[PDB]
């Protein structure tokens, strides 16, 4: 609800299904602490990562396991993973969607931040 | 239903709302004939462009009026518009989503083609 | 020199070699008139399309023949071409680099505009 | 020479000048060790990060300091940085160009890998 991840595949023209996604929150000692994770669904979406109560301001990292995704499809990939790092800021009501568009040697990411 | 367009804004991190979208189908004489049009909604999506009966195989052009979108936001843009040209092919049941991610001097587009 | 095109391949992580590019300019009667054409080199770059004298103000369309590129590599891609449409030189001469990053179901384009 | 980074700005249509870039290499104990750093020139390019001798096999992370770039232009961007993580030189030496295209709420990255 506060945070959704969506992953698309630029080679096949499809959602990127069954991609592992790990979210971390930066701790006080600057290390990355596990926060939430899951696998994208048949629509390429990963819902239910967190709740409003749990998702406080801070620095988050979303790691998308692109390498395993490509290897499951039999395609040779460049990256280890894709990492999206951002600050969550409570500037009134907000929902964050982190979207990624994957190719073997490239990826694109955007944030769609809306007031629900 | 068979064809949806979604437009996102990379500068503001938001759906691209109220963007005009024109779809054309290539005619026998190679000209582009108007086929469907609309404006993206508050979610950046444009539904209801066509129906299964109307959307036959052929070459289609989706023109996204990016210049007017940026000017309504007070941002100076490079492109006249963004044009996505593709062939619709009846390889079993298919839904097409044409997605575009806009910046003033760049855009990205992908096709998400799924079997419903 | 005033207009260069660069094309990269996001599947292979390489320049996109031997990509045909056609440039058109909108004529007074609103049709697209041929302006220049060429193909990308081993570096993915296409230089020498035009000259400072010939590259006057106007609305230009750079058509990158992405389908032909993919088909020659044995791939069936989604798009027919990538088209980049922009007004050039409207505040005096500029140098334009039009870049494209290709995948079978997606492309991205950017413009770099410099004042010489 | 074996590792170059190029950064472009999708808002202005320009090279992204004075962008700080930090490269790390995974050490035997799985931590990220500093490897090289620099900043992009007026062309948006960063050359001379490393040498053929120093750029051995390994897992490398190229951190592009996009937030610092935007903040110096007076813009509040979404991401903290753009990180590009890849195994290099695993089948012998290659030349790598890591490119990034920046917007306030989005970025794209690609790799061009060539065999010298
Ligand atoms: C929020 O919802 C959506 C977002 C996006 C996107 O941000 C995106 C992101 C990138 C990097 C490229 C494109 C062309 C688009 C695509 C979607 N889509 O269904 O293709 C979508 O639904
Ligand atoms: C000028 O020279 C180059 C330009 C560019 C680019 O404009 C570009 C364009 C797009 C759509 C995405 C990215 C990440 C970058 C990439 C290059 N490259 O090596 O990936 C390159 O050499």
């Amino acid at each position: 609800c506060p945070l959704m991840v969506k992953v698309l595949d630029a080679v096949r023209g499809s959602p990127a299904i069954n991609v592992a996604v790990h979210v971390f929150r930066k701790a006080a000692d600057d290390t990355w602490e596990p926060f939430a994770s899951g696998k994208t669904s048949e629509s390429g979406e990963l819902h239910g990562l967190t709740t409003e109560e749990e998702f406080v301001e801070g620095i988050y990292k979303v790691e998308i396991d692109t390498k395993s995704y490509w290897k499951a499809l039999g395609i040779s990939p460049f990256h280890e993973h894709a990492e999206v790092v951002f600050t969550a800021n409570d500037s009134g009501p907000r929902r964050y969607t982190i979207a990624a568009l994957l190719s073997p040697y490239s990826y694109s990411t955007t944030a769609v931040v809306t007031n629900p």
